[PDB]
Order: structure tokens, then C-alpha cells, then sequence
């Protein structure tokens, strides 16, 4: 793959993202297929997710007929994190650094989410002239309150790893990317040690409980860009 | 009012559109309120509904800031159609000669149907080129079922009074236009003469059923024609 | 059992309703022993439901104290009927005479109907200033389309037998009241010489399709009909 | 294509299934890829679907560890089924013949159905000791009403193009099995010469009102399956 | 405007409630006009709602025919609430001293919450012998949790500004009423910094994921009101 | 009773379960027709609910016929939490000591829930290689959030009074038995000072909220725990 590298050890994968980690054509055509192949041999029961560097990553890099294929290709990028969202394979992010637009509509997607102390988050689309349209706001809900979400996806700005601990976007915060690693392997070395079926069965319960409300979002979220997205403020900054 | 005529006569008001027949400007800025007048004086019990002269009616008489207005412009024309489905004093229509189009999304609000022999039904917005977006699709699964509803959906063709029979969307058939007019008129004078209090609480718990999908469907529709409808093959016909 | 009658013979039980059949007190209070009884041992795979004599059956026979009685004997008899709609041994009605109020409640909660020449509905709470509440509201709409059902809730009329063969009410019409008798035990046979098991998963995966609705519906029912119902038109007629 | 014949003449394909037409592991294999191909390029925009020969189609020819892959295989036949009811072109099938079992599960996911006067339909799962789990019980709730729908699941018996006219199975009955496949033709025809991008948007609006429901009792019966079907009933017949 | 003050400057509107602040007929009256006006003009891109004096607010001030008026009564009250939640441009509510009652169902709709140390809240229906209808019940489970809900409308009790920030129903806790207000002008000069239609749109997109829950608990609560409120120990205290 | 115990005082019933605590067959053969009788009588406007000892809870301790009754016995299992979650009293929780596997089904069914300083929690059904199907992950989802509710539910370790206190699944913590008891105590007398008619109303519209998705999530799970539970992985431990 050009987009990740894979490295697979006693029962749980590693996967990290190459490439500031900014999320390209490659990335939309390459996710499903990575994470169709992991979740399909038996040896491995977790997967651990991390991005390379110093930070985790940046985000993204007429008539009806245009905008019927500016449709389809939203539709696509949105198949590309309902991938890793509906795999039968636990996983856990462990997140240092940076994490702006697009990745964090890729972490709202795992189970697990750990973080550093110099770790800051943002959903910056609004501030593009965006109403972001691949999944942060339909899979954000299930995580945090009316209040917060509400707020951070209004203003625009940027939080530290305590607050983010406090509001419920992640579980743990540690002193630096090492102990946090450590700290998610350990965590995946637990779930692995368990039967794997039951594990499957689990997420299948607690998968079956969301579908419809995401699918629903994304459906109509979708119509509205192709609608309104494209105008003068787009190009005003 | 400039597009409708009533008449009051023994506890059941007669409500006739003049303009053949076409809806325009006037229609969706008049409709709420002719109805909220008529369904809050305590001397209305039933309305009927029938058009003038020969026929029912014949229907219809960038960038984002210009859509914003086309979106919000078609939210009225959508309340305007859904006021009469929510109100609380039973309708009963009496349908003569053609039906085409927007009429076809007004006789879909009311609780009865009746025809003559000499009627004709279309859904003709698809020869247009446009997705039909005032109600008929939301309202009109209710009615029919799947396949004459897609048939007559897809194909845009004219049906008889005889097919609407047999498939649902009306509920008797008369020889002339006068006799068809009789049993309405019979059927509201009977609806009449039951207590106003029990009759208004029927169509309150009956309307509690189907709102939401109504709702939801109006949602999408609008949406989608903000996006797709001003095209070439608009103009090509 | 003071209200029925219980024979069974070669895998299929009989169930008369002896009281014009008129439905009191007793009827709330055991019916859902007759059935649980019934859908347990399993010397029965199905049940033929008839009504004695030349009809089917004819109906039924302050401050918030004496309000929140009133809504728990609503609930109560709205448990009674669904007990016969929730076992999962098939049901067939037989249908000669007539059918009014309470017992059209009661043939729009089994799975087949089979009527007779003779046969006349109704659904007459309306003339007697009430809004029905023990479940043909909630069920009807299932059975029948949105226009018949309005009308024959709003008017309150008598229909015959071959309306309600059109309308889809019943599914075959007879001469005579022992031929319908013959057809729906021909039928029952006919359903109990398959797998036991099979026929039971198969009501079990139809019936999961439609709950939600009913519930809610009933709930809306009881709640409405506990503040509106005592009046003075309950007393004018 | 060894299962499956396509010919494309002046914008409708032929589509032609030639194996009596049994449904074997090629069929489930390759259904997804023909109608891929046939929704990709533009040069098509209607489809008629036919049966070979004199006759439609005839159907279909432990522990936790042997359950799990008959359930994977079940998701997956239910998957070739939902590939057609969901492309964006529009489909007609015209049935001659007999047309038993997983074909009643095809023809339950197209759009418009045309028959002759030799056609006969069932739904013979319940005879095999089998509770049907690819799509009609699914499906056929949107196509038929409760009584006839119940009536055909439990009983498991044949019925004619008048009973399956009747009750709304089918559009339209022919004489021969040659007129029934050139009225189709004239209806694809009549569908074609309408503006491309306002169809597919009609499906995609209609679409939109209906798939949750159907998604949760797939799921629902493939559970179901997965438990109560290898039985000495099974066996016995 | 006899209930409330408004004046903008700098593209943010401030609007201040007169009235200890207590909210009567002139109330329900004049709410929804306010904000129709805000919510129109183009020079507004952000509300800050506050309280004047020392406190927020202080709360409010048979047969079936008087029951009617009760009912359609109380549904103009929840619009009347009902128009703050729908409204397109973002508002901020700034809490100092008192909160009680429909204050807290006032406070619910907005998008954001800032308070002081002075500050005390209180669900207090329940002591009145009253269940609250106008909106608390309906919209506060998006901002809690189920056990602090469940407390706080069962025992009627008081808490203060650590415990409601702790709990999520506010953002932030300042130690005086002046640095509330000026934080709460700050966010909403921040959030007037961007795009209008981008900001607009993130709030449809939102809103379009809870609207019919909503509606629903409405209804029922409605319902259930006019059935049981009026009681001796509503005179008890 | 042969395992609980019961004791009223000044309008407060206190339940004792004395079995460490284990729950077997009697338990789910009692539990139903102890509640019933307690929220029958208008003596008892309250209940506390506390565990014997020094701990609350341990938890709990083929062809298609056997997984037949399996099922039915699962689903009457079932019904006896769904008791105590439906009654119209409102119940306290006091736990102390040691609460795993059922009796964290019990606790997510109580209103309110209080704890002590040496108290611990788990869901340790996976590592029996089990999935919980008696009522944990239908009404656990509405008391946590999705990363804690996952990590606890796919690891099955141990937490802590103090961690359960921050996630939301108590309210508050105290530093020995007795002193929790007795705040559960003061709350109760508390609650039980206000009028009973608002209590239980308040109770009823609170629940109209949640019911359908609870039951959905347990037919679901009924039907998978009878298809893919017994294995050779609950005989390796």
C-alpha cells in the first residue's frame, strides 16, 4: 500500500498512516481493501491504529451533470470510513499531536480512542466554507452531548487533551506518545486474550442498535453539499 | 379571494376554485388562509371541494445564494399543500374531466375521492423534467400500492376513471358530472349529523399515524430539487 | 368457560363464542386464559373461531381518581384482544350475520377471514360519541387502504359482504353460512399438515414487522379517550 | 456469464436467465456483476427481465463454528438479491409460466410485473420445512396486504394470473406468453423516452422511503435461521 | 415589544427579559414575533439571551368543551417555545441568580449555556402537582443523562452552578454575572466571524436528526395533561 | 418469598435480596409477583433496594427442539428485569461491596443508584464466552456513553467506585455502607412527600420514551444467543 504500513505481531496488527498524514486520493482508494483484508484471516483479533510522525493528521488534502459525479464521489469518501466503522474487529486509536477535519471524522469511527498531553482537536470545516459531509456529524452524537458538540462545531476552534478527556471524546490522557502506545497494546492484548467469536457477537449487538440514524444522516447531508456547497465564500478564503 | 368561491349552507361549506383552472401565485398565498377560516367557526361541519367549469385543473401556471431563495420558496408551496391535510373538518372532492399534475397533489390531502366517467389522472412532472416535489410522492403511498404507484410515477402516463377504481384512488364512479356531485354532497350531510367532538378526535388519533415519514420524505425531496432540477433538458422541453 | 365453547378433533380446535353474542364483563375477564390454554398444548396447530346462533356478534354490552380506573380497565380490555393477535398457533374467522362495533375489533386481530352473503359491517362507535379504543384503529390500517377506512370510521355505515370482499376485508365470499363453515375448516387442515416449528417461526418473523406501531397507537388511544370521552352527546344519545 | 444471456438494442438490454431455471451457485455468484455492468454505462436506460424456456423459475437447486458460515453464506445470497433492488435503472419482468420459490423472491424486488394467462405462483419454503429468508417476506409486505400475504406464506398452495391480478401481484395479464413480452418491451420504451436524470432521481426519492425496515428483517431472519433450521423435519421431506 | 428588550450592534442582537422576570400571557403572546424578526433580517448572526434584574426567571405566573380550550391552550405555550428551537441563527444564553421552572424549559432550546457561581436550578413542577408540559421532558434528555434527569424531575430539589456544570447542563461557570455576559459576547462575536450559509446549514443538518421524537413527546404529554391535571391536590398547595 | 425479603415503614417498602447473593431459579420465578404486589397497594409510595452481606451480587448461578425451550426460557428471563423496569414506583439502589455479571442487569433497571467507597463493578459475561442477554447492553446505552459502555463490555475487567462516579453510572459515592443507606433512605422519604398522581405520571411519559428500542434489542439477542451460545469455548472454562 502507498498510504499505510501493516505489521502484524502474537494476535494484534498495527496499522500507521504515512502519508503532515494529509489524506489524499490514495486514502479513499485504499482504506476498504487494507481493512477487508485484516478483518478476514483468523490470526489477528485487535488492531491498533496510530499515525506517523509528530502528529496524527491534517485532514484533507454549473449544471447537473457536474454535480451528479461531485455526488458519486461523496458517496465514495463516505463508503471509505463506513469501512473501518462496520469491520467485526475491535480496535483502538492512539492519537499524539494534531488531529484536524478529516481525522477526526476517522477516530469517531473506532472503539477506542487514547491520548498524549500535547494533543489539540478541531472540526474545522465550517471555517472553510464546509458543512462537513463524511461522518463527523452523524457518528459524533453517540459520543458527546448537544452542548459541547454544538459548540465545537459552530466556532471552529481548537482543544487541548483535557478537555477532551473531561467531555467524553477520549478515555485516557498520558504524559507522552510512548506510555500512550504502551498503554493501547496493553488494552489490545486484553480483548485478544478473550474468545473471538463472543467478541464478534458482541459488536454485532451493539452495531445493530445505530445503522439506520447514520445512514439517514449521511443520505441527506450528501444532497444538501451537492445543493449548497459550491459559492463565492469558498473562494473568499 | 381571488381564487376560490365559498358558500355556507347548513352546516356543510361548498369551496370551488377558479384560477383551467391553474395554480398559480395567488394559490399558495391564499390557500391557509381560506382553510384556517373555514375550520374555525363552529357552523362548518364538512367541506366539499370541486373545480369550475369542465375540468378540475391543469397543474403549474447559479450559485448558492440564488438556491437559498428557490429552497425557501418551495418550502411555502409545501405548507400551502399541507394545511389542508391537517386541519380538522372532514373534505370530500368531486373530481370532473382532467387532472393533471399539482391537482393530483391536492386530491391526495383529502379523506375522500369521487369521480364521473369522464375523468383523467396524471402525474405528468416527469415529461417535464422535474422530480415532483409538492407532495404527491409523500402523500401517495398511502393510497396505491408499489407497482401502480411506480408505474404511474415512472412512465407519466394518462389513466381513466375506471383504472382509478380498480386501483384505489378514488372511491365511486357516476355517470355525470352532476350525480357525482349529489353523493358528495349526500356523504358530507351524513358525516354531519354525528356529534363535531368525536369526529375531530378520529382524525386526530388517524393523523397521528403518518406524520413523521410525510414529514421526513418533504425534507428529502426539497433537498434534491434545490440541487438537480435546473438542467438543459429543462430547457430542451 | 361461561362465554365459549372449546372441541377439538384431529389437530384442530373450535371456539364458539356463545355471549345477539353480546360481549360483557366476562369476556375481559377470560379470554386470555382460553387462548393461553390453547396455543400451549400441542395437540393444536390451529383454530376455527365461529360466532353462535344467526350472527357473529353485536358489540359491546369527575376528577382524576376515578379517571385513572377508567384507564386501567381501557388497558386491560386492550390486553384482552391482543392476547388472541400475539399467540402463535393460526387463527381463521368464519363470518355470518352480522358484525358490528366490538366484534369488528376482534376479525381484524386473526390472520384469515372468510365471510357469507348475509353479512353486514360496521364500526359504530361513532354514532354513539365515542372514539374507538380497543384496537380496530390500530389495526385496521394494516388490513385496508386510506380511503375506505376513513370513510367507513367517519360515516359509520352498514356495508355488505361483497363490498367487503372488494375492499379487502375477507378473502372469499360463500352462499351460505356452512359452506364458509366447510371452506375455513378445509383451510385450517390444509395449514396443519406442515412442520409445527416452521409455521411458528413464520408468524413469529411477521409479526416482529409491526408492534412498535400498534402500541404506540393504543397508548395515544387510551390517553385521548381518558380526557375526552364523558360528555353530554355521550348522553344525548 | 454462464447463468445469464444480455443482448442491448436501441437503449433497453434483454436480460434472459437460462440456468428447469434452476438457481444454483452461479447465480448467487454472479448476479451482482451483470447488473453492475448494465447500470454503469449510459447507453442503457430500461431492462426487461425473461425467463428461458416454457417456464419462469423453479427456486433454488453442529456447532457455533458450523453455524457461523452457513450464516456468512445467507448474508451473502441475501446480498444478490438486494444488488437488483437497488440499481438505478429502471427494470419489468414478464413471467411465463411457473414461478415457484426463490423466483417469487425476484420478482418481488423489480419494479412492474407482467404475466400471461398459464402463469402460477408460490411460496413453497413453509412445504420444505423452511422458513424463506432472501427477501419475499421482506419484500412482499410493500406488494400485497395482510390477509392474502398470510394466507400464501402459511398455506403454501399455487394460485393463477387472475387470483395474482387480482390481488395485486401483477400489473396486467395476457393471452400468450408473446404478448405479455412485447407489452413490456413498449413499456420499457415508453420509460426510455424520458429524461435520464429525472428517473433515477424518482427511484432514488422512492427509494429513500423504504430500505431500514426491510434491512432489520433481514437481519432478523437470518438470525432466526442461523438457529432453528437443520431439523429431522428437513429430512423427512 | 411589552415583555422583552432588543438591540443590536456589531451584527449580534442582545435580548433582555422584563417580564421577578416571571412570564405571563403577554409572554406566549409576543415569543414567537421576536425571533421571526431576529431570525430574518441579515444584519443579526448571532443572539445572546439574559435576564434582567438579579435573577433569570421566577417560572409562570369539568367537561369535555372546557377541556378542548384547555388543550388547544397548552399547545400554543409549546409553540410559542417551539419557535426559539427552530430558529437558523445561533443564540447563547447567559445565567445569573434563579432558575426555576419554565425558565429551565426556556434555557433547553438554546444552543449554549454560560453561568455564574450565584446560580440555582430547579425542575419544580412536581411539587405544584403538576407534570410539566411545555417542553423540559421533551428536549432535556439530549442534555443529560438518565439518572440525573430521573433525580432532578422526581425530587424537585435545588442544586447549584458546580453540580449542573459537572453534570452537562452548562459549558462554563464564571465567578460573576459580568464576566458570564462578556464570555458569552465573545463566543458569539466568534461565531459570527463565519460564514452565514455555512452556519445556517450545520444547524439544519443538526436539527434534522431529533425533530420527531420531540414532536411525539409533545403530543403525548398534551394528552396526558388534559386527562389528569385538574385534581384536589393541585388545590392542596 | 424464599429470596428476598421485605419490610414497610412510614409509606417506604425496604427489599433485601438474601440469595454471595447468587441469583438462581427461584429468583426469576419470584421476582414478577414481588414487585406486583408492592406496586399495587397505596401504602408504599417508595422502594429502597439493597443486598444482604457484605457484597450486592456474584451474578447468576442439539437440534431444534432443545434450542426451542432455550428460547422460551431466555425470553422468561427476560421478563422478570422487564418487571422491575416497568413499575410505576420509583426504586433507590444501594450498593455495597462486590456487584458483577446480573446484578449489573438489575442496577441499569432502577431509577437512582448510590454507592460506597469499596465497591466494584464488572460485566464479566465475555469471559464465559457468553453474550449478555438478560437486559445490560439494551439499557446500559442509555445510562453511558459509546467508548466507556465498550471498553467495559468487550474487555471484562474490574472498576471502581470513583471511575463509575465520573462515567455516570452512579450518582454519588460515600465513604461506608451505612452512610449510603441511609441518603438512598433520605431520598425515598424525600420523593415519597410529593403527590402520588404527578410521580407516577411523570414515570409514564418518561418511559413512552424508550420502550420499543429496549424490546427490539432483546428479541435480537434472544435469537443469537440461541443460535451461536453452546461451543466447546464454555467447556474450555
Amino acid at each position: 500500500y502507498e498510504s499505510v504500513t501493516v505489521e502484524v505481531k502474537d494476535h494484534v496488527a498495527q496499522v500507521t498512516l504515512i502519508g503532515g498524514n494529509a489524506m489524499g486520493p490514495a486514502f479513499w482508494e485504499e482504506m476498504p481493501d487494507v481493512f477487508g483484508t485484516l478483518d478476514d484471516d483468523p490470526d489477528v483479533r485487535a488492531i491498533v491504529l496510530t499515525g506517523s510522525g509528530k502528529n496524527f493528521s491534517y485532514g484533507l488534502d454549473a449544471g447537473a451533470k457536474s454535480r451528479s459525479d461531485f455526488h458519486k464521489r461523496l458517496q465514495k469518501m463516505q463508503g471509505a470510513i463506513t469501512a473501518v466503522a462496520d469491520c467485526r474487529t475491535p480496535t483502538i486509536a492512539s492519537v499524539h499531536g494534531w488531529c484536524i477535519g478529516g481525522g477526526v471524522d476517522l477516530i469517531s469511527a473506532v472503539d477506542i480512542r487514547y491520548a498524549s498531553a500535547d494533543a489539540k482537536f478541531s472540526v474545522r470545516e465550517v471555517k472553510l466554507a464546509i458543512v462537513a459531509d463524511v461522518g463527523s456529524l452523524a457518528r459524533l452524537p453517540l459520543i458527546l452531548s448537544d452542548g459541547h458538540l454544538r459548540e465545537l462545531a459552530l466556532t471552529g476552534k481548537d482543544i487541548d487533551a483535557a478537555r477532551a478527556e473531561k467531555i467524553g471524546l477520549v478515555n485516557d490522557v498520558y504524559d507522552d506518545a510512548e506510555a500512550s502506545l504502551a498503554a493501547a497494546h496493553a488494552t489490545a492484548a486484553e480483548i485478544a486474550a478473550n474468545p473471538p467469536l463472543t467478541v464478534a457477537g458482541v459488536k454485532d449487538v451493539l452495531d445493530a442498535q445505530r445503522t439506520a440514524q447514520v445512514a439517514e444522516s449521511l443520505r441527506y447531508v450528501a444532497a444538501w453539499n451537492s445543493a449548497f456547497l459550491p459559492s463565492k465564500d469558498l473562494a473568499e478564503a
